[PDB]
């Protein structure tokens, strides 16, 4: 009662000292404020933007961690084109042993079927998101996905799923187009290729009208989101869940999935969402 008091005497003097042009919308700067703003009329929509960190849990990490011209060739496009090999080669070495969604990817799933989700920008190529069971719309896979592969000749393009390629690379052949014997290449966006035309009206148009921007695994200010970023309206929160003046931020340091549990709580879903993901996993533990 006294404390209710105190919660305005904070929020009025916070306001107060921010000043003139910025716009506060979270009645808190905490995780408890981000809940109480995602549960008000205010916040319709909302973009997540991940990376790498949300799929430590799941033991995948990004693939470019550590006779060929330099080492990097083995990312290039033209170099792919013309020695396909390597990259395969190398694909099996690194194909995960398994695709279990973290609570993270079902938290996102949760906004999905609480039409909550305009979109998830992820840097990620492994797929879990859309295992978890986001669909093509819901995403832009930024660094593209091993989901899907293609026939690379552009009068046939015809699209492989990652059955067929799997079966290829351990059985160490390279993949070939069964219509026109060209190269299969998996759609991950190779270096010197360039993220894919329609990505960028998304881009373009997604950020000006989202209401809460989740960052999780990677971080605020590096590019490329950094960017994607700053074309949010000004006064959209954000809230960052990551491993390791403000009046629009919140930030969660700590693992992704302890974070989308913490929050998942606050809203009530706490229960729901481990339900999802015991659910989920043994229903992929049955397939194999
Ligand atoms: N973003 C990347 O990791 C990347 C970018 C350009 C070119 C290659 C890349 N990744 C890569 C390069 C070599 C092998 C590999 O592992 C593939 C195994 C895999 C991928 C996705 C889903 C499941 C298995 C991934
Ligand atoms: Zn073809």
């Amino acid at each position: 009662g006294e404390a209710d008091m105190d919660f305005l005497r904070n929020l009025f003097s916070q306001t107060l000292s921010l000043g003139s042009q910025k716009e506060r919308l979270l009645d808190e700067l905490t995780l408890e404020g981000v809940a109480r703003y995602m549960q008000s009329e205010r916040c319709r929509r909302v973009i997540c933007l991940v990376g790498a960190g949300i799929s430590t849990s799941a033991g995948i990490p990004d693939f470019r961690s550590p006779h060929l011209p330099y080492p990097e060739a083995i990312f290039e496009i033209s170099y792919f084109k013309k020695h396909p090999e390597p990259f395969f080669a190398l694909a099996k070495e690194l194909y995960p042993g398994q695709f279990k969604p973290t609570i993270c990817h079902y938290f996102m799933r949760l906004l999905k079927d609480k039409g909550l989700l305009l979109r998830c920008y992820t840097q990620n190529i492994d797929t879990l998101e859309r295992i978890a069971g986001l669909e093509q719309e819901d995403l832009v896979e930024a660094h593209g996905t091993f989901y899907t592969s293609h026939c690379v000749s552009a009068s046939c393009r015809h699209e492989y799923p990652l059955s067929w390629m799997k079966e290829k690379i351990f059985s160490e052949v390279t993949p070939k187009c069964e219509d026109c014997q060209s190269l299969v290449k998996p759609d991950i966006v190779f270096f010197g290729e360039s993220l894919p035309a329609r990505f960028f009206s998304c881009m373009q148009s997604d950020f000006l009208k989202v209401d809460l921007l989740l960052v999780m695994g990677t971080s605020l200010q590096v590019q490329p989101f950094a960017s994607l970023i700053s074309k949010a309206p000004l006064s959209t929160p954000r809230l960052l869940i990551n491993k390791e003046k403000a009046y629009r931020d919140v930030a969660w340091l700590g693992e992704c999935d302890q974070g989308c549990l913490a929050l998942a709580e606050l809203l009530g879903w706490k229960k729901e969402l481990e339900d999802l993901v015991r659910r989920e996993h043994a229903s992929i533990d049955a397939q194999s």
